[PDB]
DNA sequence: TTTTTTTCGCGCGCGCGTTTT
DNA sequence: TTTTTTTCGCGCGCGCGTTTT
């Protein structure tokens, strides 16, 4: 691992000043692995987190959610919360000195302001963030956050956008902005050079050509990632077969939605599935998005052998639907050679096949193209044109602002 | 017919270098207490045996360390002031000691070890930790941990990280070494064993606890009722007592003593043939706290019980102290055809009857299972649940902790 | 009041002597006045009762049920009690030195017992009745306890009568048995001798003919009482008469049999209605047997000028059938022209007019005739036979028993 | 205006002849806090005026109990060793004062009465009771009493067979008279006073209750809340206060100081024009516990309150001791829209909003309903029903005690 | 069109509401 | 066929299980 100039001046930041950082840079830069040094090497308790499960892990931490139970929907500012933390979650949020977030730019305003709130409730104090110094990781021109029309509805009367920065607290606080500049990831430069034009919108014709030979190339080592959950749910359903198939149906429990249900409704499953857990055990030593392969199945009991090393032996969990009127009691496993590219935002492969015939997010095809160390690694079932870029213009405003005002954003303290 | 296996060779070759003290662990039933009696018969040391638990004391051969170093009831804090009031026998018999040895530790609080080496640094007149006394500490941090108030807990929070044995504050002075011994020999049925295991670590699993279904309502004095509870202890006594030729002791309170710290039964009552247990020390007499025997007379003022280890006694009233502002005097006797959990530790059974229906401390249901040398000797009125299983995350980062830095915790010499 | 030798004996003997007492002697000898003489007399914390509550009124107390808490129906030695006592009465039971029970015949032993348990659970002491010293008031040869057959059967497993002195706290614990011999209610020594035979199941049928007049005499004054309770209510109802009347029904909500009903169903009235209370009420100064003349109705209170002087506003009670399956709820009031001879026993009166055609219980008929003063004052509605009177020979065993035996019965001390 | 009546006079005659100590009670609003200033400006003796709370002292002209005689909290026993540490200036007044008036004396427990007794014989050097001084104590027993914890009656229950104000050891060495004012000035509707009575001497039937139907969720600043329990004054006041323009002062805490033993505000969260009180006295700057004002400015170390007896106050920070091993600063300021109906006994309004649906003290309801000049002036949360209703016997047997021995109670002389 | 929580538990006890230099 | 109970209450907190000369 190399620490460059610009890791360096960061680390002494951090450590001078307790202003808040949002971190900052491309594709591959190194954000995350200097996540890992800077927590090493400070002296601070830090704790990591993520808005996706895979992310989290890729971090080595745990999901926004869960550290600090927060419930799915957006929130207003006039929504009361349910401050139910633990003794064990209160004393670790007052004994956390520095608070760590990946992959910023799929975290909600309304998200960071909960956080705000909740830590504000723990700590007893006006201070924003209860006084815990903030260091966000991230690049804005990655996928942006996950939001349903209807929730972007209500967060609109009182959200001017729908990315993190344009949380409430920002009005109270703010942070210095500072980016990594060098590619580690991919080695070739007009790889690259591509990848930094499809992400600032600014890729012609010309430089797209340079990947016509990704479009069905000819060639279990490559790694299926696509925009839509249902190609997940058909490629995952080829890699599995009919094999020695074993099927394991949920059992719902009065009031619960299909389109709400977190799990499969038939897991079906066979030795050698590449599966994904999809909750969190600390107890069990597994975590959300964690990876594995099936090694035996049985009556009651999955095992899996993780990545990790780990043999787990997985049971069936219990969601609630919430006041708690119906339930859902399923394996938390799901196939997983085929990943969405939202969960893919954070790993790194050498090996994939993109499935982006059909994009529909800002960032969502810049975040698939660059999962990838080298152009000879991807396959596309499609050719690549302009038409999957999505442009969201309020970005260039925020780089605008605060490019121009000292690398700076919110209330200067 | 006692087997010395190589592990325990290992530990007592270990132990030869009077400088690195040794916490001995293992799961329940792998001859810890065993190995004790052992190491002292063979060692040329002065070897003086404690436990916190009279029952365990008893079973290692030793004293309870409230008696061997006269330690007040209550959180002792490092600025509390200890009286030492210890006679000249016991002075003399501390100085000789050469090997301190101390049983169940995990129930030991990590300010009874403070006070411990206060005393003896005092007695010593030395300020190396323990007055240079070698410890050798044995017991399972995976059974009962030590009892503790949230109050006391609060006092104490100020000094100590936390409240297990090795939070102890002599531990950045000195330190142990940790071995195991990993071979059951109490049981000897291997899936009786593996449910044991994984019910002692968090992971048993449903399908594993099947295997105890069995257990609920079985159909069968030859067995042993252990409860969680001291007050379901009352009712299987009286039962057992039954209502032919019963005489009651009452006892007789002198001014200030509330009911609630009365340490001996309020109106004692017996019979012959009735199982009893000494609640007080008494060397000069030959008994000592959990000594078992049988009742063989009932007079006005004295009780003769043939006990257990042969010897015939005639117990006298017992006078207690509250300070001198009160005092009670009553026969040191209680019944004990049932026994708590907690008091169960240490000892072994061929035929018990658990009374779990409601757990609440970590290692409780672990402790109650493992008394027994054979699945079909237990008999439970519950079913055994996960619930019943209440996980320590304190312990596995201490195991985390020394596992990772060569099996020692402490101040390294 | 006249204190006689007889009374001066007895009251130094309680005094001297902690033993218990059964102070007997025939109708109208001063039993009950010379029991509140005790009281102020003596140094002692006394508490009074009476199986009734019209005789606890008489004697300045409560029921015995009220006191200790006791549920309707036989109580074996088998059965568990329930002991929800409030602190108020634990203490009063803890502070009491003395418990006097008058009109003792009409006691059952079961009764006894159970006080006996529960004294010495409150007491948390084997001594019968937990120590507290017991003086008995009343006369064996007036009626006997209220007892169904069914309730009988039940008894007889465990009991050799039903009368008190077969409770089975007599084998732990005995009584003094001393008797006043001087009449004072009757100043006409024939009508004394006729009453006396009468109770004592001697009478002739030529001493009966004094008692020939009686029968259809030619005369609001007179209290009628009753041998039934039909006849009490016909006999109410007629002196109720149509004018002016107000109905008050009873709301039943669920389970309650009609003939387990305490009140009335359908509760008529008007101003100046002799009525009595059903049930007590110590903060509303009111209490069970409570006479009282209505002198206002409206829609939620009826209005009732007790003899005592005092007004009360009654209110509506409410019953439970118990496990609260069923309740009822009605003002706690019942017309009381006529009462039944169980509820006469302890009162005096000049003019009564008794209803005894139909005798079925011993002593009855004794009952009614010594509630007056003077022979001239009662009338009959039929003449009197020896077919009223209904011997128990187990109390000629008994007397014989103690006058034998030094007027003591049961385990001497 | 005031009306000097004929009871009143008869009272101030009776108090001229200084050997006979006077208890002056009465119904609520019943003129005996006018009375007591009456009192005072007539008589010619040197009076000073205390009272259990700081609010009920301020309304009565004087200061607390805790002050003036320096008490500690908890119970205090005989045996207790008082610190009699009063400097010359108070020792001074002490011997000056010829009349101790104690207002709402139904709070004052009877322990703090023997403190009194025993500092005021220290400053007087004398055996006599009180040190001689004339004592007359205000207030209602039926209204709210002292608020003890159960350990502290169980400490004091040893040496007190009560605890109230009329159990002090002191009164058996001394006594008083008891006179009443039995003419209600501060309501004037009949049948309101009524039911203000009846629900004050625990017979109010619900016919009566019905007239208070109208006060539940009645349509209408001005109204003042009172409310049974302090979480529910913070949240009213909160409410009030808003969130624009908010200041916040957070309480500095220095080493051991629990949580719920702080006197103050964690957090205090003012703005202009904020109904508040404060919490200490300090008569070197005019103000004292209780007194009531409004914000007219905040700094960051001082709040400019005008004070509604007309002074202008600048308030600073205040610092408590924990003894000094501990303390915490603050400013002595609290909002005060809504008060506690513990704080509100003393005080007359034209329009409240109670909170009573959870009453759990005797007199707790009455109070609450008291405060009113007017019916159509209370609106309620709740229906007021009987189980508001706490009946405390002791009083009823205190008042039977001195109303059948002259009007008197204690020993005489 | 895309993602995302929560460390054991039944039961008795009794606080609640006040107050210093 | 005849007589006879029980003094406020919702809610949070946390014990439980141990131990001296
Ligand atoms: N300082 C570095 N030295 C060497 N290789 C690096 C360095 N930083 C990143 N890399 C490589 O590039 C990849 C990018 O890591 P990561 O931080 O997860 O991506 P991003 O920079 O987009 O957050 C790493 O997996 C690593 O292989
Ligand atoms: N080396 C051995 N050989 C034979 N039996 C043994 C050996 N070690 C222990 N045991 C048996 O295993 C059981 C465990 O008892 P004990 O040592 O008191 O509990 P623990 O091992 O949990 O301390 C005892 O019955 C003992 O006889
Ligand atoms: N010692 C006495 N002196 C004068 N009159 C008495 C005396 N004892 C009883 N009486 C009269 O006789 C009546 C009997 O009283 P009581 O004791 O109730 O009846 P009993 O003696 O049957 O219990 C009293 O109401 C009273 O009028
Ligand atoms: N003699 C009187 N004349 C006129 N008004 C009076 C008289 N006595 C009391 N009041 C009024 O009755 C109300 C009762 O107030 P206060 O005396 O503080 O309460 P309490 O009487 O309960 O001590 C006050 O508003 C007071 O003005
Ligand atoms: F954090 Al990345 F690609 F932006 F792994
Ligand atoms: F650890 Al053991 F009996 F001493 F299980
Ligand atoms: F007690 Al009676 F007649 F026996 F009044
Ligand atoms: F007794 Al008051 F206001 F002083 F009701
Ligand atoms: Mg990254
Ligand atoms: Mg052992
Ligand atoms: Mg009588
Ligand atoms: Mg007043």
């Amino acid at each position: 691992m190399i620490l460059t100039e610009e890791m360096q001046k960061i680390m002494n930041l951090i450590q001078d000043d307790e202003n808040n950082v949002f971190v900052t840079g491309k594709a591959g830069s190194g954000k995350t692995t200097f996540l890992k040094y800077l927590i090493e090497k400070s002296g601070k308790n830090c704790i990591v987190a993520a808005p996706t499960g895979i992310a989290a892990i890729n971090a080595g931490g745990v999901t926004l959610h869960s550290l600090f139970g927060i419930p799915f929907g957006p929130i207003t500012p006039y929504d009361r919360l349910e401050n139910k933390f633990s003794e064990y979650k209160v004393e670790l949020l007052l004994k956390m000195e520095l608070l760590i977030i990946d992959e910023i730019s799929m975290v909600r305003p309304d998200i960071l302001d909960t956080i705000d709130r909740k830590l504000r409730w723990v700590y007893e104090s006006d201070e924003p963030f209860g006084g815990v110094q903030v260091v966000m990781f991230g690049d804005l021109f990655q996928l942006p956050p996950v939001t349903k029309k209807q929730e972007r509805e209500i967060l609109s009367d009182f959200y001017d956008g729908f990315f993190f920065f344009n949380a409430l607290v920002f009005k109270r606080t703010g942070f210095h902005i500072v980016e990594l500049t060098k590619i580690f990831r991919q080695t070739e430069p007009e790889f690259i050079n591509v990848l930094n034009n499809i992400r600032n919108y600014q890729v012609t014709s010309d430089e797209l050509d340079l990947l016509s030979e990704l479009k069905d190339r000819k060639i279990n080592e490559y790694i299926h990632i696509c925009t839509h959950k249902a190609d997940v749910e058909k490629i995952n359903a080829d890699k599995l077969g009919e094999q020695e198939i074993r099927n394991y149906d949920i059992v719902i429990k009065d009031k619960f939605p299909e389109s709400s249900i977190p799990c499969d409704l038939h897991l079906k499953l066979r030795v050698g599935a590449r599966v994904m857990s999809l909750v969190n055990d600390s107890l069990k030593g597994y975590y959300n998005g964690m990876l594995g392969i099936v090694t035996a199945l049985e009556d009651n009991v999955i095992t899996v052998r993780m990545d990790n090393g780990r043999t787990i032996k997985f049971e069936r969990y219990t969601w609630s639907n919430t006041e708690e009127i119906g339930s859902c009691t399923q394996f938390p496993l799901t196939l997983a050679w085929a990943i969405t590219i939202h969960k893919s935002q954070g790993l790194t492969f050498d090996k994939i096949i993109i499935h982006v015939s059909h994009t529909f997010c800002p960032g969502q095809l810049y975040v698939a193209l660059s999962r990838c160390r080298t152009l000879e690694g991807i396959v596309s079932d499609a050719f690549i044109t302009k038409q999957m870029i999505i442009p969201e213009y309020a970005l260039i405003d925020f780089e605008r602002a605060y490019k121009s005002e000292g690398n700076y954003y919110g209330k200067r303290l």
